[PDB]
């Protein structure tokens, strides 16, 4: 991308989850229409990707859109779907192992992303980039209750089973909440909230989240 | 006044979750042994109860201890279990509808609390007080094998509106994965035994500021 001065970290998370929230508030604050913020969320994702590749983060999961989000106005649904498609396509121009997880048994799921619903190497690969597209926490848990008979097997067979435990979850837009992102993988996740809206992303947001992470005692109830 | 005037709130959560974390760090900071913090966590719980009753909170769920917590040394297990028993027994002397949710199929689950594993009205009731005792997220979700989502072990406990965690960590530690999917989370930096009413007031000011 371009040259940065990235701090040195004593400890790095294996898996970062990103909640790129605040697109509508960002747009309204700039006197744009609510749905116009999503198109300004793509370059921030690429800056996150570039930083994570440079420091050697193993896996990053981006919250794209939920089944609940598809209750919003058509004009917003078209805007955030278009922006999610573009984000996956942009990572597909770089070096990544791409996975899209979400309900593909829905008219809402974009045909453009079906090819990424199995993990796909692009360029030199290495870093795992996941996207949650038409994802729902209820759909994810209930996927298991149907397609797993046993109980101990249920957990291993949730819809998002390819996505491992989230070490660090970073949420833009100043809300401290999961919005149903990966309930199983996020039970022990250390959560960092950035007050600025996602389109106002700065590398310093990610650096401060990583400083937060390396400062945590990760005890897992022990 | 002696006790801070309880502020008047323009919005209130129906259901507050409490994670009373930091007992061991609190004890170690005082030069006590790791296990000596838990007994100093009981009165804070009663202060939360008193304030929630006064402002008219419908439901409060306390995180007591988890299956993961039973990995800890036996001296710590006995100390936190003893403190959880005493907490429920103290609420049992007041006005509450008490429910204990947790894995009762374990010699770790205290016999004293079996009677509260069905919702129990004490005094005038009018507030629902839940305790998670030998609770595990994994046990909760997998319990359904006993519609499946509506038959999780914690199914009686509704959506958490506001989650307040003491001890400075911003994490769920597996508290009620289903009910916490949209919960607004407020972290208090002070360890649970350093509870002050202003901790709770600031959490509720945070909640009424959320959209
Ligand atoms: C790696 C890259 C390139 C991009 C990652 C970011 C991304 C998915 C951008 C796409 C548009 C976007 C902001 C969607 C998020 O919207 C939801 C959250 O608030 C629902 O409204
Ligand atoms: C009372 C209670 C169950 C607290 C949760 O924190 P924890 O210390 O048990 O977990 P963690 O190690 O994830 O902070
Ligand atoms: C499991 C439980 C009863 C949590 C309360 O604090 P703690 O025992 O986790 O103490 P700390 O967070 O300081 O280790
Ligand atoms: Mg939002
Ligand atoms: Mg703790």
């Amino acid at each position: 991308g371009y040259q940065m001065d990235i701090p040195k970290f004593k400890r790095l998370p294996r898996h970062i989850a990103i909640i790129p929230d605040g697109n509508r508030r960002w747009a309204l604050a700039r006197g744009l229409e609510k749905h116009e913020g999503y198109s300004s969320g793509i370059i921030p994702g690429l800056e996150v990707y570039d930083i994570c590749v440079k420091i050697g983060i193993g896996e990053v999961t981006f919250f794209g859109f939920t089944q609940d989000n598809t209750k919003r106005p058509q004009i917003q649904r078209k805007a955030f779907t278009d922006a999610c498609i573009k984000s996956v396509q942009e990572i597909a121009k770089r070096d990544a192992e791409i996975l899209v997880v979400g309900n593909t048994n829905s008219d809402i799921f974009p045909e453009e992303l079906l090819e990424y619903t199995k993990r796909t190497k692009v360029g030199k690969g290495k870093i795992k980039i996941n996207f949650l597209i038409n994802y729902g926490w209820y759909w994810d848990l209930t996927y298991a209750y149907d397609n797993s008979p046993d109980g101990k097997k249920m957990i291993e067979n949730i819809a998002s089973a390819e996505i491992p435990r989230v070490d660090l979850l970073i949420r833009w837009g100043g809300r401290c909440r999961l919005s149903g992102m990966l309930p199983v993988q996020t039970v022990y996740s250390d959560i960092y909230v950035v007050d600025e809206m996602w389109p106002d992303f700065k590398p310093e947001h990610l650096f401060k989240a990583l400083e937060f992470y390396q400062n945590q005692d990760i005890t897992l109830g022990g």
